């Protein structure tokens, strides 16, 4: 039985945690990962301390390590506005969405809701759901792109930091009236935190859940390293923030035959079909085998 040790994103580590969990009961094997951030796990991967890196951003190709990177999609995901404000049904246009995280509205009364003031959280830590998130906030506002902009970390106007998607999700929860982003799952699985009818481009207020978030996922076009994005996807029924995930994967490696074990059985349908329950969504048919057309490329 082999040990790997990856690293990386946060955003699907619930799924990951899943797959590694369920290949050690079936293999015998254990894969082990540190959901650090993307930042980090780019970071870990470019210095040769993991066997494997994630990423919810992808890394074009002036940043790459001079000995290559292959990018393996393996889920992807609404990223919602989380909040914590029972009673309160949040329905948000863009630029509500946007001016809510610049400070400029900070009362729940805009919204016709109670609650008081409101509080905003974010990620303290380089990160990929933050990456996303501006990219979308961004898109929705031109003063959000021009005062803020879009990277894994971002100078923020008003809130508090949180470390990981898991400590943003604990700093919406143990603060009444707050908000923040995180992926889905944090949300659909916990009966304490809610999502916003969120406007998409098509103009429709939509909640993250299979259906709009498949829907807004499938707009993006992805190059031919399985590279993509798309920061506010059009379609009637489109969940306006949506992100693909990869697994950062060495092109040649001592121990890349068991990487790509534990990678054939994370891309299984059997496996990816685990993806809806935990607030993702699986690969489409035809990006699984474009994943594991990459997977068997590996040496």
């Amino acid at each position: 039985p082999f040990r790997l040790n990856g690293a990386g994103a946060s955003f699907p580590a619930m799924l990951y945690s899943n797959w590694f969990t369920s290949f050690s009961k079936d293999t015998g094997n254990k894969v082990n990962y540190q959901a650090v951030g993307s930042g980090a796990g780019v970071r870990q991967f470019k210095a040769k301390t993991v066997d494997f890196g994630a990423s919810d951003g992808a890394v074009k190709d002036s940043k790459q390590p001079a000995e290559g990177m292959v990018h393996i999609p393996m889920t992807g995901g609404a990223i919602v506005p989380a909040y914590n404000n029972p009673g309160c049904d949040l329905k948000m246009t863009q630029t509500e969405l946007a001016d809510v995280f610049l400070g400029k509205i900070d009362q729940w009364s805009h919204f016709g809701c109670e609650g008081g003031v409101i509080k905003t959280v974010h990620r303290s830590d380089g990160s990929g759901t933050t990456k996303g998130f501006t990219n979308s906030l961004s898109a929705f506002s031109p003063e959000w792109k021009k005062t803020v902009g879009t990277g894994k970390s971002v100078q923020w106007p008003v809130g508090v930091g949180g470390k990981g998607n898991s400590g943003v999700a604990a700093g919406i929860k143990l603060t009444p009236g707050s908000i923040g982003y995180v992926n889905y799952g944090y949300v659909q699985n916990d009966p304490a935190l809610e999502q916003p009818a969120l406007q998409n481009k098509a103009g429709n207020f939509v909640k993250a859940s299979a259906e709009t978030a498949s829907a807004g996922l499938g707009e993006i076009v992805l190059d031919d390293q399985l590279r993509g994005a798309d920061a506010n996807p059009a379609g009637a029924n489109a969940y306006p923030i949506v992100s693909l995930t990869w697994i950062l994967a060495y092109p040649e490696y001592e121990k890349n035959e068991a990487v790509k074990e534990v990678l054939r059985y994370a891309l299984t349908p059997t496996q990816q079909g685990k993806a809806d329950s935990l607030g993702y969504v699986p690969l489409p048919e035809s990006l699984r085998q474009k994943a594991l057309a990459a997977v068997e490329s590996l040496k």
